[PDB]
């Protein structure tokens, strides 16, 4: 299914039940329909878009957003940390992400995740994994054990991606090893959600490795 706000669209497309995708204007993220509330992988550009998304989601799902997992300290992922914060929503991040958000003048996320972290939200089991530097020093990936769904963030580029994008903060040299790391840990990947663009499969990890050489 596909549901949208109105202009400066926010849209929720659906993967399996319980797993939807949130994208705002494009930047992607996840909405996990869990027994213990709604869990979000990444907020959005800013407070407005994150405030609107939270509101559209609690409405449809008749449930409160309780947790959010930030994949890296750049605006598109950490823009609404003030909203999450004031609202009592748990913003998870690795320690680096948090100190980087701090360094850039943002509310500090939890800095609670370690290299590999296994979270559990009711039925939902979520695995966070720091594969290494790539698009950004702190970028982590999210893996849903029960669906073989990988949220690759900006470490992974969509089919339509013909360049790496903003490489200002990137580690182009480590980047390929990092993606190799994901591929070694995650054999049999059903769907891969990029930080921007269309959702695809393992092929997306290979496309990016191609944009690296
Ligand atoms: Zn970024």
């Amino acid at each position: 299914t596909v549901i949208k706000n109105e202009t400066g669209t926010i849209s929720i497309s659906q993967l399996n039940k319980n797993v939807w995708v949130h994208t705002e204007l494009p930047s992607n993220g996840l909405v996990l329909n869990t027994s213990k509330g709604l869990v979000l992988v990444d907020s959005s550009w800013d407070d407005k878009l994150t405030k609107e998304l939270i509101e559209m989601v609690e409405k449809k799902f008749q449930k409160r957003v309780t947790d959010v997992i930030i994949t890296h300290a750049h605006a598109d992922r950490i823009g609404g940390i003030k909203t999450l914060k004031e609202r009592g929503i748990k913003a998870h991040s690795t320690a680096l992400t948090a100190e980087l958000a701090k360094k850039n003048g943002y509310e500090e996320p939890l800095g609670d995740l370690q290299t590999v972290t296994n979270l559990k939200f009711g039925n939902m089991k979520v695995e966070t994994f720091y594969p290494g530097k790539g698009h950004t020093e702190d970028n982590i990936v999210v893996w849903l054990p029960q669906y073989n769904i990988l949220v690759g963030g900006c470490l992974v580029k969509s089919t339509s991606a013909k360049d790496l994008g903003n490489v200002a903060d990137a580690y182009v040299n480590e980047w390929s090893t990092s993606i190799e790391n994901v591929l070694k840990r995650y054999r049999n990947i059903n769907a891969v959600v990029p930080g921007h663009g269309e959702v695809g499969d393992k092929g997306l990890l290979l496309h990016t490795l191609d944009l690296l050489k």
